[PDB]
């Protein structure tokens, strides 16, 4: 909708310039009808377009140079001048030139004194998916991302400064890794980091961070510019001796796995929702960490907690497959051929002191509940937190002392089963299963359920208005209709056996519509999910390691935050008496090819 | 944790250059600083880095020429020093110069007369996955490795004896086999076998066994460098007549199928774990023995052992189906309404001499039974052994003539009758089919099992808490824990047909999670599953006759170690009548495209 108030106020610009004599002019450089316009009469100079055009502005932007010649000699003072507003905010002529490769006007906005220190507050240069490029506000910032380097390096020579920010605080360097060309912007990296003279005293134009905190080499992690990031690499490391096909290199290790502000670098590669820049862990300085960090002090360590959440499970359950429940002494004979029962769950009999073994096994379960909750005090948290719930819940169903205790206890104890999946991560060749059930569940399953949950209210409300003329004492597969979708729901699976029963004649309608839903459900709606299940199958192993490694690493960082100090190195090896300083370094080898 | 070491120890060595004014000056070629510090002032020589470090090293490292040709006049007895410890122990800077591809220092020190005898004994240069190289001790190993062909000219030209060995009693040809180049390598074989010029009498360089007893023709077998291989096979071959586009070549067989030390080749091809050295198996002077071997020979002897075992089975079932077991005339009503049985097995009644024609075939068991454990004195003989025990048990079980008779029984018929699997090898397009079951239980349902048993301890712990409520007289799927799993088990591969009663209501948690125990297992973690047998089957196919051909020679060699001669002759035609010597021969003809 304001896209269309973009298009809306677009068209509205090109009425504007249809209208006025001298935009129209401004349009193609006609110099002849430019000076009888311009020269000869008395024409004022800030002719507003739609939103804050001048012909200073036209001529820069459809490239005539000899018509903006003329309109220097007219308006000494309209360089002066940035688009007005809601979409172009601060931008200025001197803008417009460099977006076009050059002008040589380039060369004569700076000889009529252009001001390089603005800045284009527009919405339309703003970063969005609305826009379809970004590249800040100040021209120097739009010199680099075209990949121009004179025209670059021109406005070195009239004092642009590259320690300019955006409103996102976004340096120059910043605004190079966000650009699609990978290679085609590689250069200037290099080129504009000859230019970073003095540093100001503190981060030389490398470490500087955004108002989100994120210096460039982080944020080349962040939107995973695989091709930069390796070039970025190059000069962290400092390479050490080299044997023949073998080298010795040293990379360097500081802002990758650190506790700073925002704790890793690891960390932003997983919690970004960017799928594509979790490339960066195959590349060689994260990839040795991740394994070397997994490897000693990563694996086992995780499973020592593995070992406690199975002793855990089987105490629970131990305490809940035992349950008090006498027999049924309460009212007898209200199931009059109808709902069955005879346990009705004991109220305080807590005697004979096995059960107060159970009574520990039972308290077991109960402050193993807490810590989980004294560590979630603030997609597999969901289960253990609804873990934590149902024990809890299962306790005060038993303080309160109610009915209902089977409700919650079923809940928590799959669940509780069913989260011992995540600990199959660490354990490889298992990893990736437990990612291929998320798969299959939100990403295939659920925009699936929608399919079946139509073709299931059809025949199960089909079979109730059939049987409804039946005793359902013989064939009692739809005595109403709540259970009538359960019963539909297994011969949609191919469970239940199928309702036949010989004795008498089935109703007619019945044959048809069972053996029609035997066709469209039996064999065509259940393989068609299986088709759908052998499909991602196949797309999870094609790329099987790859989301292993993105397994190990949000694992492992999120084992971080949880466990303390002197237990844990911060791994990589020290500096400071091996004489380098604080930064912590890791060593990798390699042949040749 | 040793890497760590390695590395702790490499750093060190870094800080201990960092601090010798000399070494430091030792890391780039400053003669002019070397001079003010070497020639003016007396410094020792031996100044000794973190492992054992001279500057004469040094620079012999960091590839400075210039500056150790001032060490040389300083320094005359520094060649004559050889790298200290626990990593580089033996090495000497006439190793280092080698590796550095030239330095002409390579001719200088043997000007300053250099030992190349030394022998590079250090843990980094063992046989190791821990290094990521392997060149053995000597620097003629160290010159033949990095392919610079002049460079081992020159230690040809001062003495460098080819026939040393290293700690492993590898020889120079047997490094060249383990380079990871194979093409790139392959030049210096001929290079080096033009300078074996006595032989020593015996084994002229192409024979001589290592300490695990292995000549590099073999060994080239063993690690599978396909590429090598067919270049020893040229020295081998001695070809006959050519018929325009026939040729009658004649590869030699001399290590392939000896009864040797290793008793063959073709076992070291199997029984490495290697599992790329099965490929030597489509190179054709071997793959015209095995296909030669299993033709004639192979096959039927093969068949005529698989027809013995089958009519040991049938003669084993008919003495199994037919069992004594009396009517119950013991303690009757003991199963009140409850574990039912009437047959208790007869204690000595051996009448009815139908009975002793079944002693007969009893004994023909027993006596087949003691063949295989006289065959097995010392992934399908624990199949056969663990059958061998069963018979051996069962009649242990009549000696004793106890009561648990079935338990053992029952392993050993179907591992009995699973057994002959192993016979399908050998009537192809059946024989990759039990190398595909194989593919699937230890490939990929082991290693799922792991998942199964988490969703079904769970739903069966379930059911037992939702039908600890109800009667299990009606609906008695879950009447206790130990048949819940079994009873869950088989709703989770679709067999049993899905626990419903309808004469009486349902409990309501039973209703939510049995459906939800469809959705998750069903169709979704069994298909999951198949999608895994779906995806191994394919990969099987696709390299289909060559697992097929690694099964017959496997078989082929097992069959040769437990039969004897004057049966089986040694295939290939013999030689010192046809007049060449001892060497057995075969020949293959061949089209030329």
């Amino acid at each position: 909708s304001w896209a269309q108030s973009r298009d809306e106020q677009n068209l509205l610009q090109q009425k504007r310039i249809w209208e006025s004599p001298l935009l129209l002019a401004a349009k193609d450089n006609d110099v002849q009808a430019l000076n009888k316009l311009l020269k000869y009469e008395d024409c004022k100079v800030h002719q507003r377009g739609a939103m804050g055009e001048t012909a200073l502005h036209i001529a820069a932007l459809y490239d005539n140079l000899e018509a903006a010649m003329v309109l220097m000699e007219a308006a000494p003072e309209l360089v002066f001048e940035p688009m007005t507003s809601e979409l172009y905010e601060g931008q200025t002529a001197l803008h417009i030139a460099v977006v076009n490769q050059n002008m040589n006007l380039v060369r004569a906005l700076l000889a009529r004194r252009a001001s390089v220190s603005a800045r284009a507050t527009g919405t339309a240069f703003r970063r969005s998916p609305c826009n379809l490029i970004y590249f800040g506000e100040h021209p120097l910032s739009f010199a680099a991302c075209v990949n121009s380097e004179e025209i670059v390096r021109l406005l070195i020579e009239h004092g642009a400064d590259i320690r300019a920010q955006d409103s996102l605080g976004n340096t120059v360097l910043h605004i190079l890794i966000l650009q699609p060309n990978k290679t085609f912007a590689c250069q200037m990296y290099n080129l504009l980091l000859s230019y970073d003279r003095h540093g100001d005293h503190l981060q030389p134009l490398d470490l500087v961070p955004n108002h989100q905190g994120l210096t460039p080499f982080k944020l080349a992690g962040v939107e995973g510019n695989t091709v930069m990031f390796q070039h970025l690499m190059q000069k962290r490391k400092h390479t050490q001796w080299t044997y023949g096909p073998l080298t010795s290199t040293l990379y360097d290790l500081t802002e990758i796995d650190s506790s700073g502000d925002e704790q890793s670098l690891l960390e932003l590669i997983i919690t970004t929702k960017k799928r594509e820049a979790r490339q960066i862990l195959d590349q060689t300085p994260v990839k040795e960490l991740v394994s070397l960090k997994w490897k000693r002090y990563g694996r086992p360590y995780f499973c020592m907690l593995g070992a406690i959440y199975l002793l855990y499970i089987i105490c629970f359950t131990m305490c809940c497959i035992y349950r008090p429940l006498k027999p049924r002494t309460n009212n007898r004979t209200s199931p009059r051929d109808n709902t069955l029962l005879q346990q009705k769950l004991l109220q305080e009999a807590y005697m004979t002191p096995k059960d107060d073994i159970r009574l520990v096994g039972e308290l077991v379960t109960v402050i193993g509940a807490i810590i989980i909750l004294l560590v979630e005090v603030p997609p597999f948290h969901v289960l253990i937190i609804t873990y934590a719930f149902m024990v809890l819940v299962t306790m005060v169903m038993r303080l309160i002392s109610a009915s209902g205790e089977v409700v919650p206890m079923s809940f928590a104890l799959v669940l509780g089963w069913c989260n011992v999946m995540a600990f199959a991560r660490g354990f490889q060749m298992l990893g990736p299963f437990t990612i291929m059930i998320q798969k299959m569940i939100f990403g295939d399953l659920m925009r699936f359920c929608w399919l079946m949950a139509v073709v299931i209210l059809g025949f199960a409300s089909a079979f109730y208005i059939i049987f409804q003329t039946e005793d359902p004492e013989e064939l009692g597969h739809f005595y109403d209709y709540p259970m009538a979708l359960f019963s539909t729901f297994e011969l949609f699976l191919t469970i239940i056996d199928g309702p036949a029963n010989y004795n008498v004649d089935l109703p007619f309608m019945y044959s048809i519509t069972y053996a029609a839903f035997a066709i469209i459900a039996t064999l065509l709606m259940l393989n068609l999910l299986i088709a759908m299940m052998g499909d991602t199958h196949w797309r999870v192993a094609h790329e099987r390691d790859e989301l292993w490694r993105a397994q190990i690493v949000a694992t492992t960082v999120m084992l971080e935050r949880k466990l303390p100090r002197c237990l844990w190195p911060r791994s990589g090896i020290c500096g400071r008496e091996y004489g380098l300083g604080d930064r912590w370094f890791l060593r990798v080898e390699d042949r040749q090819d």
